[PDB]
């Protein structure tokens, strides 16, 4: 069937063990460190959300660790906050991932400058767009960071958003390595609760679809069709996000 179909194709499970997930994460993000030593840094943007909140802890976690057992000093997580112009709980979820750097970016700069250009060109951009634009303009400013610090950029991406592709390509979507994949949204929950985070920094969608509809979907159980109908209409026209540029030789797409 279809959704036994994109269970798999995300890799989603029924339960998880919240230790064995942290763990499977951690040894994931230092296993890849150690195999290209040239990288020293994990850069990951800070938004006070739930996802980025996880993202980071894990983050901090495998630098915390590898400088221990490798004695290798120079490793460091790089948190960076992205305001559009101008904030509690990105100052709570920083307080509870304790990073080793922290960076605050202001992008409202480059976004109008960009606008300022289209405009010229006789292009008027609308709310929906902007909000792309503002995506993308962070996932540029990350990639800076890595360029100048020898790092990666960590990505959020996890089974109750790839599902919906509730995300910009080439924005949020862009990123070099994501150790959430696989998580829906109340087994991240589960993981912070685990790592003792503070409740209030984790605990809906669209169409009247929930969190919990999704990741019951995302669990194999059963939904109301109306629920598993729009899940499924998002996932099959946003495959092209989850994709590589579309080739002569694709044919997903087809009819």
């Amino acid at each position: 069937t279809l959704q036994q179909q994109i269970i798999k194709a995300l890799g989603a499970k029924p339960q998880i063990n919240a230790e064995e997930e942290i763990r499977r994460s951690v040894d994931f993000l230092k296993s890849y460190l150690q195999t290209y030593p040239f990288i020293k840094s994990l850069v990951l943007g800070i938004s006070g959300g739930q996802d980025s909140t996880l993202a980071g802890k894990l983050c901090q976690m495998a630098i915390n660790e590898l400088r221990l057992e490798t004695g290798n000093e120079s490793l460091q997580f790089i948190a960076v906050r992205l305001p559009y112009g101008v904030e509690q709980d990105c100052q709570d979820a920083i307080a509870f991932i304790q990073p080793d750097r922290v960076l605050t970016v202001n992008i409202k700069g480059a976004v109008l400058a960009s606008e300022q250009a289209l405009r010229e060109a006789g292009i008027e951009l609308s709310d929906f767009v902007r909000g792309n634009e503002k995506a993308r303009e962070r996932m540029k400013a990350q990639y800076s960071i890595a360029g100048m610090t020898s790092g990666v950029v960590v990505g959020t991406d996890h089974a109750a958003e790839a599902i919906t592709g509730f995300f910009t390509k080439y924005g949020d979507g862009g990123t070099d390595i994501n150790p959430l994949y696989r998580l829906n949204k109340r087994q991240g929950k589960q993981l912070l609760a685990a790592l003792a985070c503070p409740e209030h920094l984790y605990k809906e969608v669209a169409l009247g679809v929930t969190y919990d509809n999704i990741d019951d979907y995302l669990e194999g159980k059963n939904v109301p069709q109306q629920v598993a109908r729009t899940i499924e209409n998002w996932y099959l026209k946003t495959e092209h996000k989850r994709r590589p540029p579309i080739t002569v030789f694709d044919d997903f797409w087809k009819k």
